[PDB]
Parts: C-alpha cells; structure tokens; sequence
C-alpha cells in the first residue's frame, strides 16, 4: 500500500513530470524514499489517442486531463500532475489545484537540422505545429513560411517527424526539452519578443481532491507561490477570453526586479494578419494579478 497514488499521463515527459514532483516530496517527507511510498498510476486521455488531426479541429474539452481528473475525483489517484498549459480554465467539481512546482523557462525552441533560425529558412519551407499561437506568430513574421497544422505527438514523436525530414523545422517548449534532457535538439531559442508562451507555459501543476486535507498539506511544501501566481493571473487573462491549446492567445506574468507583476498577453488572427497586445503592471499579489489579467483580456475583447 502507498501513502501517495501520484496520476498521469504516460508519455516521457509526462513521467519527467511525475518525478520531479516524487523527489521532490521525498526531500521534504522522508517517509516517501520507500519503495513502496508513492505508486505512478498511468492514465491514458482522450488526448492520447486523437494524434490524426490538428489540435484546432478536436473538439471538447480536457482533452489531457479529463481521464485524470475522474481518476482523483473518485479516489483511484490522490494527486494529479498535470503540465499546467493543458489545464482547463474551469477546475474540474470537487478537486482543487492548489500547488504549482517551480516555473521552468517559458521560452520557445527552434528545432531545425538545416537552419539556425525561423530567419535563415528558405521561403515556403514548413515549419510544423499544430498550436495556433505558434503558428499567428510565425506568420506574422515570416509570411513566406508554411506552417503544417497536422503535427502531432509527444515530444520525442515531433522530434522524430522532424528527423524523417516530415517538416523543415518545428518549435518546442524548451521547459520541455530540459526536462527530457534533450536541449541538444535545440537549433536557437526564439525572445519573448519573437515568440510569447502560450499561457501557464513551463509549470507543473498538481492537483487533489477538494476535502483531502492530508493531501493539501504535502502538496503545500511542493507549491511555488510566485509561480503560481503568475499562472493565475495568465489563466484569468486565457479565461476572460474563453481560451484554450486550440486558440491563437498567448499570455505572460512575472515578477520584476521591483516585485511588481508584469504581463504581456496578446490575440492574433490565425493568418498572422493582425495581433493585438496588452500589457499591464501592478502588485504581485493573487486578487490585483487575477483582476489584472481579467482586465486585460476586456480590453483585448472591447
Ligand atoms: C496547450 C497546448 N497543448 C498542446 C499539445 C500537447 N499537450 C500535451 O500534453 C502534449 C503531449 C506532450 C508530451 O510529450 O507528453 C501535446 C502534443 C500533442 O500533439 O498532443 C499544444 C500544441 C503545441 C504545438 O503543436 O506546437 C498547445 C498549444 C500551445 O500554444 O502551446
């Protein structure tokens, strides 16, 4: 019998995941070093099994959570680890997402055998993603580029479609990349000016059931606040919007060298046409960051 039943999904970097949020626990809760302590309860999603179209033209919501989310509901799992970018913006009833793992960097990598940067791509090359955000902010630079929506996979699938020569050149989370141990792959990281994340990019979010308090307290010597806060007023930005992974939104909070919250969001059209950016500065404190996110998202609405 295990004190934890840790969820996820059971890709590489999923697992990654999984397992940075076991040692970390294990540093702080030493009764978890046991073999025996924590059990990893892989939970196939609907997400990974609809891998044949573009991420845009799949319906529904939770597409990487849902199976997950049922699991913790009703106690076959008692945390959930999720990449928190593939997190609805409505928790599911009866669990809460209290803890957020340290922000990994939040920058997108250039992923090319042939060229440095978007840049020094030949004209009509095509880059592969199957992210609107990625693909209005591409195009809104490099007009000249194709981008190929019917790329998916896990990580090391897009790393090898890439290889198979499928397209010239893909983009990645380099979070993700650093967490699989495969930055070797990255050709150049594109600026945040280049290229914003998609909201609640590189954070690790864990979640339990609502009235688990056992749970709670060992999530609450995992959780970051300033991570978490900065994913939250991002999530009131995506949710003022209705966004989700299928939307050309891209949004961004931190804290700066002052201690305020600076957020940058933007909405583009899919075509790269038109993009439409705000950005707003106030206290790093959960209720200013929530009401500025929702803020933000108005005016990029109004
Ligand atoms: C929010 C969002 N999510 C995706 C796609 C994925 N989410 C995942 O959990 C995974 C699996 C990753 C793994 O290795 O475990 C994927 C990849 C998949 O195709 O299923 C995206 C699209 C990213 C893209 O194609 O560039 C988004 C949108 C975004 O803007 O990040």
């Amino acid at each position: 019998t295990a004190i934890i039943r840790i969820g996820t999904r059971g890709s590489p970097l999923a697992l990654a995941q999984a397992y940075e949020t076991r040692e970390k626990l294990k540093k702080k809760h030493p009764e978890l070093v046991e073999d025996g302590a924590i059990h990893i309860e892989i939970i196939k999603t609907t997400g990974d099994k609809i891998l044949s179209q573009p991420l845009a033209d799949i319906g529904g919501k939770g597409l990487f959570t849902k199976e997950i989310d049922e699991a913790l509901i009703n106690g076959h799992i008692d945390i959930a680890v999720h990449s928190m970018k593939d997190v609805p913006t409505y928790l599911p009833e009866k669990t809460i997402l209290p803890c957020n793992l340290p922000r990994e960097d939040v920058r997108d990598a250039f992923i090319c055998l042939t060229a440095a940067t978007l840049a020094e791509l030949p004209a009509g090359s095509v880059v592969g993603t199957a992210s609107l955000r990625r693909k209005s902010q591409i195009l809104h630079k490099y007009p000249a580029l194709h981008v190929e929506e019917n790329f998916r996979g896990n990580v090391q699938t897009r790393l090898s479609k890439l290889q198979g020569g499928k397209v010239q050149a893909t983009l990645l989370a380099l979070a993700g990349l650093k967490r699989l141990s495969m930055t070797e792959n990255v050709a150049s990281i594109l600026s945040l000016d280049e290229m914003l994340p998609a909201v609640a990019q590189g954070a690790i979010g864990i979640a339990c059931r609502t009235d688990d308090d056992k749970m709670a307290t060992y999530l609450a010597s995992l959780n970051h606040e300033e991570t978490r806060l900065a994913i939250s007023c991002e999530r009131a930005f995506l949710e003022t919007l209705d966004g989700s992974c299928r939307t050309p939104i891209a949004g961004y909070a931190s804290k700066d060298e002052e201690g305020n919250c600076i957020f940058r969001g933007l909405v583009a059209s899919p075509d790269g046409t038109k993009v439409l950016e705000t950005s707003r500065k106030g206290p790093y404190v959960y209720e200013d960051m929530v009401k500025m996110g929702k803020d933000a998202g108005q005016e990029l609405l109004s």
